Parts: structure tokens; C-alpha cells; sequence
């Protein structure tokens, strides 16, 4: 058998806020957090603007000599923890450090690091590459300075599956509880990508939105104009606790986490199938392991990225899982509102997820002004709509086809 | 219930060999991989010798076409895969292949790849980046990849945990299978961080040893005249699997995986305790995990990276976990050489303790001339060891002070 794991702490930086609540409250207003990018110069670009975090001061959660050591993805993996571990009221003891975890993770890691220690090594050679360039730009070290900051002794490790990180490492931190490895894990992810790299060798691939002259209109999932993905900056974690370690020390409990799937799409290195056939699967899989039918989702947090085939492949996924309950529920795309956070996607949706099943409300698709061939389920286009949430889905399709599906349903 | 998982198939890029056989023939032979870099030129560098892949052809596996467009790290990762699924007999079909999933991954993954599209970023601009620098670079798409050319739908998905991705990634895939998630698992990792950027940041933390002018000789485990790791490149993958499974098809078995363990330092982003308290922690786990006496226990193939810190650290955890059967036990550093694969390190070294299962020998700990302070056990010095070995035990420790312990025995 298997123990209930339950979300007791939730922690965030993203374009939208320092932190969950005023997030959410962009969120639930429909509120872009897109902008032209500031203090680096991108006149030889094809795109100039994306989801910045606005006024992030690491010196809240480290001393000025801590953050100089590390990339900005680790300092916003660590605001994200640090968070949410304070959220969850947790004590940690030497009675239970070795059953309390982390698995934060990142798509892409150091670039900006990279980017920095490069130019350094390229107009200066190798003797002024900084010596906590690998500790500081390696993606495990988020898991690393949080396990040292707060003498965490159960396990230590980091995923990295592009655009499906923080989705794999929500489910896995979940498995770790649910077959008694650990009472309490952080999972989560961090990523900050929007560098010359970044933008550049997204920009190479055609991959971004170009929407220059309208920023806040360029994400617009499942719209007859999208033309790419929006590149934004943040972290989410959660806190992950076994059922009756949380309700002994009186925990509050958001959501009780009750499904994770996984799938590989097998297909192409950054194409979805136009069917959907690995999102569908890992969807199947996701409610398989909950126990759950089809009919009692209620809420599908879609990785809804603004790329052409991505948007209509996972229509195709919804339907062929859904199948006559595919129009009852209700599916957005927050990456309307904060673009498309890559490792740290998956977080930030689950937090969305599990507060969409708090308030009772699903999020806007903003922007999906003129839904595109076969978009006709309920996308929520435009605002808010408060409804029954039950059970909510949170969907990530990432490079190399790899899927994930994470479940809540509401605790009593 | 928690079902068995044997090994049916490996394989292998080291600094000894293009597969595991001419491999484990040098590693028999105390022969070292180690020789001045001839791939760029490191008269800047402190450290300008390594572990290269020698005579490495691509084309052995992939169209030149696709290579081109790929980090040496996945071509790697792929060469070994590859091996590994060949070496297993295992056929992919309609029937299975929502079964068979890829856990390889990286400590550092793309770093010459990014280092040459940050080159062209800075001399001439981002019009020049590569269109495939980001599905060509991340550490997710040896998973990504793989799954493509085979057919894999499984769990797909990627470890980075700097030094300790290796064992971690065989050690969790092993957990998918156990736990009913898939029924097969390709599992290991590559690395090449040889390029400036790796070479001098590893260099700008005066990690590596400076042995220039005998670099045969610079990787010296336990010896009082080591002075750091040896920085080293290639790829293990084993093929998982389910034990009836496996029967059912008249699978050849390697061994048996019978524990694994993790646990975090919660000591220092890069140094290890001098008591070596997690890895005693980690092994405790995994021998825990395996149902074992520690007496057991007659081949440990230690991390031994030829650090005085990491070195020292080990035989205290060893000592402090077999008491006086630490005596009788024999543990080597197949590091002494290969050097240092860092995220390949833990799968390259769990091959070689399934060798040492099937030949009954240890390998040797060569360079080990004048054994350090305390470092007093079984340590194999200088040349392979026939004798019993019923239960063998592969450690990695990481940045971060990530732990991860595999456990193997023979299968009858
Ligand atoms: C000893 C190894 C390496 C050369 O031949 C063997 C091999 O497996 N080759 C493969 C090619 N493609 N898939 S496996």
C-alpha cells in the first residue's frame, strides 16, 4: 500500500510576484507580467521582451557574500523554499531531519553564469573564471544550499527535464512520501533563462513570440494569432507531507496531492504529436494512479504554451481522454498571464492548481480573443470563473516528449 | 508490492575504452586513461591533461547529420544506451514500450556546446547561435533522444546531481521498477566538461590535481601525495528490469540491484565532513534497503576521487558502517584509473561492480604508493584481487552533500 501525501507550505517568485499571494491576485485579475526586458541591451534580437521577476532582494533570504556565489535560478529556487517551508510552520528536529528532503530542479540552470564566467575566460583567459563558478551554476544546488541552510539530512537530488521539471519533481518528491523514504519533501523548480542565451538560442530556433510592439498580448494560448511561447523568469515549491505527520502537528493542508503520471511522447526533440497520443497517456496514467475516473476532473491547468502545434495537440489529449466530460470541465493556460517559466513551470501551475481548489475558481486564458480551428472547450477566455473544483490537473509536454501530469483534489 | 530488478544489459564510453569489455580489460590490468588534452590548448590552464574518449565514432550509432547537431555529452549518453539495449536482447514492441522508459543524466551536460554559442553570441551576435543549442545542450535529452530512436514511452525523464548522477539515476530507475512504474529502465549518465570553461572553473577552485608532467600518476586515491581529482570523460548505461519479466524472456542476467540509498551531508556546498557521517548515513540506508548484515559486504567500489578531504572522509563512513569487517571487505577507486566522469562516475563504476560480481575480482586502486593516514583497510593497491564476492557496493558523493549508495549481489 501507499501513504496520502498532503501540500502544507507553497512558495513563488514570478512575473506576476514576490511571493503566492500576489501572484495569485494577478492571476485572478488577469494581469499580465510580460514587459520589455531592462538593463540589457537587445537590439540585435528578434525578441525583446518576456516575464521578468520586478524588485527580487535575496538579501531577505541571504547575506550579500551567499548570493555573489550563486546564479540568480538558485537564489529564486531558494526565495521559493525558504518560503515555503516558512508557510508550512514546519520545525525541523534531530528526531526528524533525516526524513525531511529536497528535489528542486531546473531546465536549463546557469546560463547567466555561464554567460558571465565566459566573457571573463574569453577577454581575460581562464585565471579570472570565478571559483564558485560550478557550485554556483550547477541546477542540484538549490537542493544543496537549502538541505545546508536548514540541516535537511533525507534525500538530496534535482530533475532537469526541460519544461517538465517542476512537474517531475513535484510527482517524484510525492513518491518519496508515498513510499515511506521521506514524511516531508521541497520540490519544485527554478529557472532564469531570459539572457542573450536564453532569448537568443530560443530566438535561433523560432520558438519565441515576436510580438514586440504588444508584449502583454504576445501569450495567447489556443488564439488564431499565437506565433510562439513568451520566456519568463522564477521558482515555485511546495511543501510535500505525509498525511498523518501533517494532521499530528496541526498542520494547515491546502490540497491532498492523489495522482502522478509520467509518458514519453517518443515522436520529436521539440514538436508535440498533432493527436496529443503521450500527453493522453500521461493523463490516463496520472488518473490510474489517483484511483480517479475521467468525469470527476473539474479544473486542467494546461502547459498551454502559445506554440502552434502544442496548444492543438493538447486539445486532441483532452478529448481523446475526456471524451464526452472533455466540454464540462474547465482547462486555462496561466501562461496567458506569466509565460512560460520552462523548469519552473510546473511549480508555479501547481500552486495555481492547488489555489484554484482553495477559492473555488479557475483561472483566465487571457488574450484568446479568436480561438483557433477545434479550440471549443471551455478555456475560460478572458476572466476568472469561479465553479465546483474537486479534482484539478496540471499538465507539462517539455523537449525530448516528456510528459507529466500531477492531481489535487480537495482535503476535508 | 515491491517487485526485484536485475541487470540485463550495459554499456560504456570511458577513458579505457569504446565499450565495456576493452574497458574492464584496462581497468584489470591497472591500466591508466589519463593523457595530456589534445583537443584544445590549455597552456593557460593549471591542469591541462584528463580522461578523453580516444578514437570515439559516432557513426558506429548515429548519421553524422544528427551528431552535428548534438553536445558530445548526449552523443555519450547515446553510444553507451545503445550498447546497453543491444547487450540486453530486449526487442521494443506495440505490447511493451509504454513500459520501458530513460533515466540518463548529467552533472553538467552541454558545457562546450554552450561555451561555442557563447563565443558566438560575444564575437559576432545572437543571429549566429545554432537553432539546435538548446534541444543540442540540455541535460534531458539523452532521455529525450533515446526514446525517439527506440520507441521508449515510458518514464522519461533526468538527474543532475553534480558528482552523484550517476548512482542516483540507477538507483531511482531501479525504484520505477520496483514500484510497478515501468517494467524496464535505461539508466546511468554521461559527461564532457573538458572545455575551458570546465577545466578552468574546476581549475579557479584549485579542485583538480596540477600533476602536468606524470599525468598517469595524478589520480592517487588514499595516497599522502594526491592533490585533487582528475577530470574525465565518457558514459555508463545499464538496461533495468523486472525480474519475471526478465525470466519470461530468457534475459541473461548480469546481477541483482537489492539496495539503494540516499541521504544529504546538510554539511557544505562542496566539501565533504571529515567523519564522512552521510555517506556512513547513505550506505546504512541502502544496506537497510537491501535486507543485509553489513558482514556481507566483500567489494565496495568507493567514490575515491583522489582528494584529501573526499579520501579520508570515505574510509571513516567505511569504518564507521562494517566496524571490524572493514578489515575483511576490499574497497578500490577504479578512479585511480579513469579519473574523475563525475555524473558518468556513478554509472561507469556500478558496471564495473557488476564485472566484479560475474569475474570475482577486485579491481585494483593503482598510484596508491604510500597510503595516507588512517587509510589502513583493503584498498587493493597497485593490482587486481581474485577472491569471493557475493555483495558488492558502489558510493558517490556530490556538491551539495548529496549521497548515493547501489547495492549488488549475484543472482542464482
Ligand atoms: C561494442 C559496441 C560498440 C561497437 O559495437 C557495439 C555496439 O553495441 N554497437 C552499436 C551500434 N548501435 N547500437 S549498439
Amino acid at each position: 500500500s501507499r501513504r496520502r501525501v498532503v501540500i502544507t507550505g507553497m512558495g513563488m517568485l514570478s512575473p506576476l510576484g514576490l511571493d503566492v499571494p500576489s501572484s495569485w491576485e494577478g492571476i485572478l485579475a488577469g494581469r499580465s507580467g510580460i514587459a520589455p526586458i531592462e538593463h540589457m541591451d537587445l537590439s540585435a534580437y528578434s525578441t525583446r521582451f518576456g516575464g521578468s521577476v520586478k524588485g527580487f532582494n535575496v538579501e531577505e533570504y541571504l547575506s550579500a557574500k551567499e548570493a555573489r556565489k550563486l546564479d540568480l535560478f538558485i537564489q529564486y529556487g531558494l526565495a521559493a523554499s525558504f518560503q515555503a517551508v516558512r508557510d508550512s510552520g514546519l520545525e525541523v528536529t534531530d528526531a526528524n531531519r533525516e526524513r525531511i528532503g529536497v528535489s528542486m530542479g531546473s531546465g536549463i540552470g546557469g546560463l547567466t553564469n555561464i554567460e558571465n564566467n565566459c566573457r571573463s575566460l574569453f577577454e581575460q583567459g581562464p585565471r579570472r573564471i570565478s571559483p564558485f563558478f560550478v557550485p554556483g551554476s550547477i541546477i542540484n544546488m538549490v537542493s544543496g544550499f537549502l538541505s545546508i541552510h536548514l540541516g535537511l539530512q533525507g534525500p538530496n537530488y534535482a530533475l532537469t527535464t526541460a519544461q517538465t521539471t517542476g512537474t517531475h519533481s513535484i510527482g517524484m518528491a510525492a513518491r518519496n512520501i508515498a513510499y515511506g523514504e521521506a514524511d516531508v519533501m521541497v520540490a519544485g523548480g527554478s529557472e532564469m533563462a531570459a539572457c542573450g542565451l536564453g532569448l537568443g538560442g530560443f530566438g535561433a530556433a523560432r520558438a519565441l513570440s515576436t510580438r514586440n510592439d504588444e508584449p502583454t498580448r504576445a501569450s495567447r494560448p489556443w488564439d488564431r494569432d499565437r506565433d510562439g511561447f513568451v520566456l519568463s523568469d522564477g521558482s515555485g515549491a511546495l511543501v510535500l507531507e505525509e498525511l498523518e505527520h501533517a494532521r499530528a502537528r496541526g498542520a494547515r493542508i491546502y490540497a491532498e496531492l492523489v495522482g502522478f503520471g509520467m509518458s514519453g511522447d517518443a515522436f520529436h526533440m521539440t514538436a508535440p504529436p498533432e493527436d496529443g497520443a503521450g500527453a493522453a497517456r500521461c493523463m490516463k496514467n496520472a488518473l490510474r494512479d489517483a484511483g480517479l475516473d475521467p468525469r470527476q476532473v473539474d479544473y486542467i491547468n494546461a502547459h498551454g504554451t502559445s506554440t502552434p502545434a502544442g496548444d492543438i495537440a493538447e486539445i486532441a489529449a483532452v478529448k481523446s481522454v475526456f471524451g464526452e466530460h472533455a466540454h464540462a470541465l474547465s482547462m486555462s493556460s496561466t501562461k496567458s498571464m506569466t509565460g512560460h517559466l520552462l523548469g519552473a513551470a510546473g511549480a508555479v501551475e501547481a500552486i495555481f492548481s492547488v489555489l484554484a481548489l482553495r477559492d473555488q475558481v479557475a483561472p483566465p486564458t487571457i488574450n484568446l480573443d479568436n480561438p483557433d480551428e477545434g479550440c471549443d472547450l471551455d478555456l475560460v477566455a478572458h476572466e476568472a470563473k469561479p465553479r465546483k473544483i474537486d479534482v484539478a490537473l496540471s499538465n507539462s509536454f517539455g523537449f525530448g516528449g516528456t510528459n507529466g501530469t500531477l492531481v489535487f483534489r480537495r482535503f476535508a
